[PDB]
C-alpha cells in the first residue's frame, strides 16, 4: 500500500498491492523539441528499466512529484 503520483493525468493515487513510486525519463522521437518523456507510477517493486530509460524509485507517499 503506497499513495503515488500517476501518468498521464499528474494526480496521486492510492496502490494497495504498491510498495514503490517511480519516475521514469526517456528521449523518444520528438526528444529534440519536447523534452523527455515521464511516466510516474506505482509498483510492488522498483521497475527493471532498459538502457536510454532514467528511474527514480522511493518508499514514501507521493514522492515522485513530476520534475521541476
Amino acid at each position: 500500500m503506497i499513495r503515488c503520483f500517476i501518468t498521464p493525468d499528474i494526480t496521486s493515487k492510492d496502490c494497495p498491492n504498491g510498495h514503490v513510486c517511480y519516475t521514469k525519463t526517456w528521449c523518444d522521437a520528438f526528444c529534440s523539441i519536447r523534452g523527455k518523456r515521464v511516466d510516474l507510477g506505482c509498483a510492488a517493486t522498483c521497475p527493471t528499466v532498459k538502457t536510454g530509460v532514467d528511474i527514480q524509485c522511493c518508499s514514501t507517499d507521493n514522492c515522485n512529484p513530476f520534475p521541476t
